[PDB]
């Protein structure tokens, strides 16, 4: 029972970019990761590179600005602020990460599906099938699915 936003328009903006990968996909990875959660709600997602953002995308590294300081590689991959003005929404990236399109390192795609759950309200599940579950694990991306729990919980905030 979290926050939401109380619209249905929401605007997201890659504030930079990881040298991991290459910058269309980061642009892929983020905009499919969207696409994830607007299949299943009323919400719909636009890219911006001026203005301002709902929920604006960040890479960074340990001690950000924020009072969730990363830890370097491993452990902690990402984290999220829920609905609000400001840093409400953010997503931000650890970059002592490898972040990847694949199985190797860390998935970008995966971890954003996960982050952007927070940045719409979701809080974590505790069924091991859903993409809000603690604990980052690679599936096939080509046959991604949100599980059941997931779609469950965001419907319930939306719509
Ligand atoms: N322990 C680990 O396996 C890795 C470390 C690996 C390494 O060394 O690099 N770290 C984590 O998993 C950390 C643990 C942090 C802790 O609790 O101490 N978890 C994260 O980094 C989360 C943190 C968080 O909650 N941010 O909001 C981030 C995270 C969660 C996922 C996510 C993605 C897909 C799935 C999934 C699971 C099952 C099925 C499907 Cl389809 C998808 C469910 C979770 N992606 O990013
Ligand atoms: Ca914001
Ligand atoms: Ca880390
Ligand atoms: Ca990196
Ligand atoms: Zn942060
Ligand atoms: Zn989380």
């Amino acid at each position: 029972m979290g926050p939401v936003w109380r619209k249905h328009y929401i605007t997201y903006r890659i504030n930079n970019y990881t040298p991991d990968m290459n910058r269309e996909d980061v642009d892929y990875a983020i905009r499919k990761a969207f696409q994830v959660w607007s299949n299943v709600t009323p919400l719909k997602f636009s890219k911006i590179n001026t203005g301002m953002a709902d929920i604006l995308v960040v890479f960074a590294r340990g001690a950000h600005g924020d009072d969730h300081a990363f830890d370097g590689k491993g452990g902690i991959l990402a984290h999220a602020f829920g609905p609000g003005s400001g840093i409400g929404g953010d997503a931000h990236f650890d970059e002592d990460e490898f972040w990847t399109t694949h199985s190797g390192g860390t998935n970008l795609f995966l971890t954003a599906v996960h982050e952007i759950g927070h940045s719409l309200g979701l809080g974590h599940s505790s069924d091991p099938k859903a993409v809000m579950f603690p604990t980052y694990a690679y599936v096939d991306i080509n046959t991604f699915r949100l599980s059941a729990d997931d779609i469950r919980g965001i419907q319930s905030l939306y719509g």
